[PDB]
């Protein structure tokens, strides 16, 4: 459906190829939207961003407040980076809404967060 625990998505609007963009990260928005429901996750803005630190690829500010992705390949941005590599990046994100240090506790959540998301792909809940 439309994911109603992120209220708005939004891409780089002077990027090629932009409308393939809002569908990649609107696909991200929707594929997470029951995991989010079951953890009572919520976020403001999730956006594309394009930093020049190559490193970066997600960031999340405020716990939730925004989530920003990487969508396009730091050395090609006509190159899309694979959806299995940003929902890697938004799982990863999602976590920081409760836990800012890569410590036990954020490990652990996002592995709980990683599993019950391949589940529910599977079952196709939403
Ligand atoms: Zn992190």
């Amino acid at each position: 459906h439309k994911n109603p625990h992120i209220q708005k998505v939004a891409v780089l609007q002077s990027k090629p190829n932009k409308e393939d963009a809002l569908n990649l990260i609107k696909e991200i928005a929707h594929k997470v939207s029951y995991l989010m429901k079951e953890n009572h996750f919520k976020v403001t803005n999730l956006v594309e961003f394009y930093p020049r630190d190559q490193r970066l690829l997600g960031m999340n500010v405020n716990h939730g407040s925004k989530i920003m992705l990487r969508l396009r390949c730091s050395t090609d941005e006509f190159q899309f980076l694979p959806m299995e590599c940003i929902m890697g990046t938004m799982l990863h994100q999602l976590t920081h809404n409760l836990f800012g240090p890569h410590d036990k506790k954020f490990y652990n959540k996002l592995d709980e967060l990683i599993g019950r998301q391949w589940v529910i792909e599977q079952r196709g809940l939403y």
